[PDB]
RNA sequence: UUUUUUUUUUUUUUUUUUUUUUUUUUUUUUUUUUUUUUUUUUUUUUUUUUUUUUUUUUUUUUUUUUUUUUUUUUUUUUUUUUUUUUUUUUUUUUUUUUU
């Protein structure tokens, strides 16, 4: 698995960004989504939260 | 084009640890890096006290003149051929951006 780890979650850095900002603040995920105050960021989050 | 911790094998997280220990203390004594004795200006022969003086003197003044380290005369941008006056310009362009 040395060398092959860079294949996992390739070109998917925004999910890791969301996880890091959830863990580094101590807030729940709903509060992290609540504290967003821009329409562009909210639209990207909505497009990133496709259910299936 | 695609990407976007010059992050990541999994584990881990004191550049901690045999055990025992803790004045880079200690033989016992001792405790002026004091002392023969007796002395105590790194004073003194007696004289003496301007590292003063022959006398005379006293601008490290002076021949007499003189007194811009001025001057042929003419002059007075260390200006000028005329023309000119971004040490601008082919056209097109205008992140020393980009699969």
């Amino acid at each position: 698995r040395w060398g092959t780890i860079v294949s996992r979650f390739k070109d998917c850095a925004a999910l890791a960004t969301l996880g890091h900002v959830v863990k580094i603040t101590g807030l729940t995920i709903e509060e992290v989504f609540t504290w967003v105050l821009q329409t562009e960021v909210a639209d990207e989050l909505v497009k990133m939260m496709k259910p299936g």
